[PDB]
């Protein structure tokens, strides 16, 4: 009755994640001055280049040079020896206003609570009782491995580390009436950019002893656990020099690591009127509320929207057999307890607050008690 | 016992899909001359701009100006009145060689069958017997609605249409022992870019009568079906002028429309050594082989890889309760019948052939009898 | 005793001149809000692209998209059929603050009158009594031919004209004691971008009859005058699509058409602290004052500066033998009547006023009674 | 009877000169493979960015990444501490084919000797017997000061130097029957980018003792000579980070430093069919031939062209009163001894040879016995 499942995560300096963090730094900069800024900022990164492309209508005055470079500084790309430097890279801006055709169809002259969805689309929320975070263990572990790398880089204990990293965790699970129970870690991959001087065996030893053993409980690790540590053998070239980055190319890392489902919308660089972000956050909030409220052990929530229409087109609940209530009963509970219009979600989840850069690495869910991580007490 | 499920699709001129098609036009151009080209081409589109960013190591001599502009021409952006013109747009190129650190870790000096995966990652394949295409009805219908729009644009019957479109279909389903049975279409959204002269009622009438009724069987449509046709009210500004596009931002449209699962990897712009594409195609091939072979009615396949390692790290089969065989038995059948090393997949699926631009709109699966859509006869 | 001399001019839609006008539109936009803006804006134009690159420190909030596109609109590039369209081109911005090392060395904490030169360099002013404009006839005629083309394009009498044009005029001169006396026009070149439908003979006839004869006095034209009208035979592709443009690549067209001398500094995109512009304008003002004041018939003025130093390093006067006073006496007159510190020039010539876009085609000198064209009454 | 005259030069790492050298590195790369390449390559430089924009029709396969980065390496921008790094900067390419309308009008189906001029324009050549180089002393000295800085940077004796430098020299002259005789150096400016650690007095002392005294004969220097050494006080930020660069923005530095005249055409990035380069080189060759041949002491030559026309429209000779022959007699000598069609100049001056990057700093004239610097023996 056992099965394997694998999830990955990436570090702050992974080129796609650089772009997500920059896009959200831009969003936060606008929101600091104009809580109602309309923001759709994509970022592209390649050798020596950050390009901002998209649509922003805002009363803010934002110094894009400063904002972008400070985000890259935070990540740790501060010298040409590392392959990228915030001080000397190119920052190019191709930002126009929001289309007035979109603006008139979505929000102009509308009461805030009755703003239309900013686009069509579908979104999913998921929660699982297998961890206190209500997240899959596979991705929780994958994120923590990248966070550990960044910690040891920043505190100087592994000064050969660079910011670009990836991890991948395969867990063997059993199932119990639709819920999932982690048994052991089957395989771990870690690849991380490094300096020219450190040798491969020193890196592999450090990744096992100072990273894996520091993060993963020993009860999950055994003689049979497979380790692929620096499996390429050499990773000196990294960041955008090694691989182009784009915003919204880590959408599964941002969410549930292959578990649950995804509707395809990226989060970063978007204000609350973009339901790709606000409704996915709300859907997580619903899912987590159902599990922490004791109605399910595991649950998937779908919602969908049409551009210009406030209420969701569809809502669906899938409980994997882990509730005594029918899925229809859970749907009725959700409909009685949540208002999933974007102009109400914004109020419930405080989505005009400039906290988005903090969401843009290590997953949007399962950490930091953001509003969508604080369960709603349900009435039924 | 009924539930709703929603999927979307986008047209050829949707700015993200423009980028996928350009990236794959670039890939095909390289493969026409050098079957072993290493290609990782991202495309970004905004007002007046196509930017190519990424890594290509190839013996081909490719005229990027010509290749990009011809792809945009095919899509139909051929005049400033439409918001974008292949003849006069900017084409910018930021393409470097593949990192030699990646090359040495993945493919240099390796026997082709034993080439390492081009990256780590996870991938899923899915198949469902609800349609002959072995695809969810929701996304099949969504794709066909966009294809219909392009057909009526190109044949001149709706000359006010422009290339940028989106559709979304919500189907009410029942379930039968883990399989799903479509009952009716609950809601349809269509948004499509249009000329300045046509009025809203003419468009809405045409979208119902010439698009929806031409595509969706009447047995699925009834008095209660909800239509959101041009719901924003005005969509004259479109294509990249209205919304920035990036490669790999329609990964759910490219695959299963929210059904099954996704590991996060984009397809377009990548040669076969990128397992994001080759192994996802293989996983579809496996899933479809299991369903057409009569072992399951519905099945999800996960695989995962480490950079530089040929064999998958993990393989998992989930049959939703729709097989008499256990998931472990199906896994054994898969392991006996498929070799999921990238250097074997390339041979089985003919992945050096320059057919990729054809995959880059209307989904990669469920059409055209591509090799991954021709079931393998299973021995067990 | 006769000789030939040739000068050229270009139209508003010549790609280099597009860039000069855009750079100066940006400067004017800043000056409208912040008279003390520090501006060093270069523009690059190629197919579908305007790129702004440079350094601006200003309290203004400038919408670069709007400013750039409005300048291109004014020029007349408004449709993909013309090769460039303000509505749909790419506008990319790579603008940073002025270097703080420059700012501290030039203007920070300095009394305005005692601001240092913004850079080192040399500059020349020139005037000649051969025309009332105090300009060489060769370039006056060349400019007027381009202005005529733009006039006939804009009033619809030659609707096949596009904005990109070049002209060149060769005049036969005699000399009289260092002054020059035009005798006849020896050769005229006109090349102008055109639509696909008009034939070559219609264009050549129109350029002779409606352009040349409308601009050049018949007394200068005879049986022997050589006409090279549309000499390439076909000029449908034009503007930035045909030829990349850059700011500051028409510095001889901007000034004296090969007569006098040039110190190499471009004018457009620069505020008054850049002595390339302010001191060259002042030098013209000096030269014109000497000729209109009756001291010379023709005169060349050199000045030069060091970055951070207010007073010119050198001043030189060359009168071609056309004064009864020695060059040393004229130099003394200039030193007694003009203060060529940039922080005084700014006051005398009103150089914080946003009139710069008007200078950026058809020459900076010899027209419109700008302040540097109004002679100073000299005391001696 | 004395006067001052000032000329400037810039170093290899001056951002405009970076662009000229890159443009000519691109030209040379094409010519190495295809002697008949048609090349019009502009370069733009700003923080972290080299952009190539222009038109190239060539049979060569050129790796623009490699070519650009190697040119920047040669200049010495190899670390983020210097403000720019060839290894990690962005290289963007916007290169299209030559316009076919230009190609058909200029060179297609034409006998090489009878190729038309690639454009209209005017050009000047100049020579002066005041130095053995036949160049003005002011600019010769200015160039040598920059060359000295680069020498002391590269040999490690002044390791605080960076590549970006400017110099300016003012010489007091007397005249003798139209020729000019240098008397003394009146003022020298040197500004050079430097590291954060060196102090201002150490730099000023080194610039006087190790640079000026090493280059300028002591006979020209006296108690009254004015030195402006690091006059801004601080120049740590430099190269493209401090100031945008463009190709063809140092046209007076490239030529005669304000002496003679200039027709406005840039040299770098252009093949021989662009008469801006080939005819200006030829005009220098003519001028130098007249002076070294003993006909003049100082001479200015003008030539001009029309696009598509092989022979020059006009030729003019101005000898400043320094010949016993009339200017008409010298013109007749020039016409009997030189064929100034571009398709003949190419043969006489060997202009398909890839030696152009070597021309792109320290002036195109007066050094290295390039073909246009080897006087032609005149018959008359
Ligand atoms: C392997 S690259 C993707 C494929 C790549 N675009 C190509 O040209 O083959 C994807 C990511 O893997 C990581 N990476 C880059 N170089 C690597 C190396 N030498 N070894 C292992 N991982 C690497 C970085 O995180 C990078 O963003
Ligand atoms: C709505 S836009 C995305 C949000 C947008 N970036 C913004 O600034 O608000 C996404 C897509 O919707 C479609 N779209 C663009 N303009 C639209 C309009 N006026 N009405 C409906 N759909 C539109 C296009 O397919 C476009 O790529
Ligand atoms: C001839 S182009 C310069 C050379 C060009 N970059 C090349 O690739 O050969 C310079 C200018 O000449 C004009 N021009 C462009 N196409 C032309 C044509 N077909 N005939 C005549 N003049 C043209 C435009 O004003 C353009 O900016
Ligand atoms: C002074 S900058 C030109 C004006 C500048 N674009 C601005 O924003 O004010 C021109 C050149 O002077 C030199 N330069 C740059 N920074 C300097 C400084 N702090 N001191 C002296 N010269 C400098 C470099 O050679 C640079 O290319
Ligand atoms: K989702
Ligand atoms: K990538
Ligand atoms: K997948
Ligand atoms: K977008
Ligand atoms: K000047
Ligand atoms: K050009
Ligand atoms: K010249
Ligand atoms: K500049
Ligand atoms: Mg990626
Ligand atoms: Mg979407
Ligand atoms: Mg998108
Ligand atoms: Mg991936
Ligand atoms: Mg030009
Ligand atoms: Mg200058
Ligand atoms: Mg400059
Ligand atoms: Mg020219």
């Amino acid at each position: 009755g056992t099965f394997l499942f694998t999830s990955e995560s990436v570090g702050e300096g992974h080129p796609d994640k650089i772009c997500d963090q920059i896009s959200d730094a831009v969003l936060d900069a606008h929101l600091q001055q104009d809580p109602d800024a309309k923001v759709a900022c994509e970022t592209v990164a390649k050798t020596g280049m950050i390009l901002l492309a998209g649509e922003i209508t805002s009363r803010a005055a934002v110094d894009y040079q400063k904002v972008v470079r400070e985000a890259v500084k935070h990540i740790g790309y501060d010298d040409s020896s590392k392959g990228f430097d915030y001080k000397t890279c190119n920052v190019l801006v191709a930002l126009e206003q929001q289309s007035p055709d979109i603006a008139q169809g979505v929000h102009l002259d509308r009461n805030e609570e009755d703003i239309g969805a900013g686009d069509q689309g579908l979104m999913f929320g998921y929660a699982t009782d297998e961890t206190e975070e209500c997240m899959p263990l596979t991705i929780v572990l994958a994120h923590k491995l990248n966070a550990k790398l960044a910690e040891l880089r920043r505190n100087g204990t592994l000064p050969w580390l660079r910011p670009d990293s990836k991890t991948q965790v395969t867990v063997q699970y059993m199932q119990d009436r639709g819920a999932v129970l982690p048994i052991r870690v089957h395989t771990i991959v870690i690849s991380v950019q490094h300096d020219e001087e450190v040798c491969l065996d020193e890196m592999r030893d450090a990744l096992k002893e100072k990273v894996i053993k520091a993060v993963v409980p020993a009860k999950y690790l055994d003689e049979d656990t497979i380790y692929h540590l620096q499996p390429s053998g050499r990773f000196v070239i990294g960041g955008p020099q090694g691989d182009a980055g784009l915003t919204g190319r880590k959408i599964i890392v941002d969410t549930y690591g292959g578990w649950g489902a995804h509707g395809g919308g990226a989060f970063s660089g978007k204000d609350y009127t973009k339901v790709d972000r606000s409704a996915a956050y709300a859907a997580r909030w619903v899912a987590k509320s159902l599990v922490k409220g004791g109605l399910c052990r595991r649950v998937l929530v779908q919602v969908s929207y049409a551009i210009g229409v406030s209420h969701p087109l569809s809502i669906s609940i899938f409980h994997y057999g882990t509730s005594q209530k029918s899925e229809r009963e859970l749907l009725e509970i959700v409909k009685k307890n949540f208002d999933l219009r974007p102009g109400v979600i914004v109020r419930d989840l405080d989505l005009k607050k400039p906290i988005y850069q903090r969401t843009a690495a290590y997953g949007h869910f399962g950490r930091d008690s953001f509003p969508w991580e604080v369960p709603k007490k349900l009435k039924y």
